[PDB]
């Protein structure tokens, strides 16, 4: 017998079906590896999570599992298999088996210059997947380059649905609403930040802290209008913003001198301060910049909207642990 697998001192008890592990990434309460599947004869991605000590991690874990099990779309990552201990007393870790992708957008932007057509094509696939997510009445809430996975043929899939929620983060990609004390339009903002980063290979709003984040935003958009501020904003944020000196709006064509003016027009409509005036996903797909890829015939939507039977916030982590145990039962031999 081989014994339990191990990656960087950390156990990976992924049975005899999954072997040849390599580190490919990490998260807050887990680690991602690639592995050889001896059944399907492919290498896969295994996501190990260890959520049980924290009630929030348990919540995210259950939420990600229920959603990815339900969603079925080519621009969304799925779950092919889930491994965990045969008993609830023994369950300290959950392993989620997923299609292996070549890399993420974070890394690609780190060493590659994108042509306009590739920007255009990546943008299309993000929005297409976001169409499905939003049709399901779900917010991803953490769109960013490292959560966008790419394969050898530039196919794109959204990953990490841990922060995903039923319709009502990373600082650089979070909408001004979020920080001003939300709806589907927070994802559009993130997609905007991502477009801007594909254009110049650098984040458009790299705030060191939440305050510095709001500065960077206003550093391009200009001082907020009266109506822009009026949104049940917290006293702190509003007073500070009102105390700042005037900031002039920087034109997109000056910040991205060589960018397709169509790309910039859409970029403008996504990075709109006021979320009510921000472009929605379908209107985005239909934008002239994407005409070459827009195909309403081939852009599927969720059969029905998503809903949670129980209110997960209210549940103690021991109740949540039980639910993760049950949700993952169907992947258990016998069953
Ligand atoms: C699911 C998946 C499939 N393939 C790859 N490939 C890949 C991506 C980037 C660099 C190199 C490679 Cl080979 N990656 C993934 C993947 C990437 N991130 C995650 C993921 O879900 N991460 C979250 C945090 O973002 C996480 C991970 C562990 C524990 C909690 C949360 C899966």
């Amino acid at each position: 017998g081989a014994g339990p697998e191990m990656v960087r001192g950390q156990v990976f008890d992924v049975g005899p079906r999954y072997t040849n592990l390599s580190y490919i990434g990490e998260g807050a309460y887990g680690m991602v590896c690639s592995a050889y599947d001896n059944v399907n004869k492919v290498r896969v991605a295994i996501k190990k999570i260890s959520p049980f000590e924290h009630q929030t991690y348990c919540q995210r874990t259950l939420r990600e599992i229920k959603i990815l099990l339900r969603f079925r779309h080519e621009n969304i990552i799925g779950i092919n298999d889930i491994i965990r201990a045969p008993t609830i007393e023994q369950m300290k870790d959950v392993y989620i088996v997923q299609d292996l992708m070549e890399t993420d957008l974070y890394k690609l932007l780190k060493t590659q210059h994108l042509s306009n057509d590739h920007i255009c094509y990546f943008l299309y696939q993000i929005l297409r997947g976001l169409k499905y997510i939003h049709s399901a009445n779900v917010l991803h809430r953490d769109l960013k380059p490292s959560n966008l996975l790419l394969n050898t043929t530039c196919d794109l899939k959204i990953c990490d649905f841990g922060l995903a929620r039923v319709a009502d983060a990373t600082r650089w990609y979070r909408a001004p609403e979020i920080m001003l004390n939300y709806t589907k339009s927070i994802d559009i903002w993130s997609v905007g930040c991502i477009l801007a980063e594909m254009l110049s290979n650098r984040p458009i709003f790299p705030g060191k802290h939440y305050l510095d984040q709001l500065n960077h935003i206003l550093g391009i958009l200009g001082s907020p209008s009266q109506e822009d501020l009026n949104c049940i904003i917290n006293l702190k944020a509003r007073n500070y913003l009102l105390s700042l000196p005037h900031k002039n709006k920087v034109p997109w064509n000056r910040l991205f001198p060589n960018a397709d003016s169509k790309a910039l027009d859409l970029l403008d409509k996504m990075l709109t301060f006021n979320p009510h005036k921000r472009i929605e996903v379908e209107q985005a797909l239909a934008h002239p910049y994407l005409e070459q890829y827009y195909d309403p015939s081939d852009e599927p939507i969720a059969e029905a909207p998503f809903k949670f039977d129980m209110e997960l916030d209210d549940l103690p982590k021991e109740k949540l642990k039980e639910l993760i145990f049950e949700e993952t039962a169907r992947f258990q031999p016998g069953y």
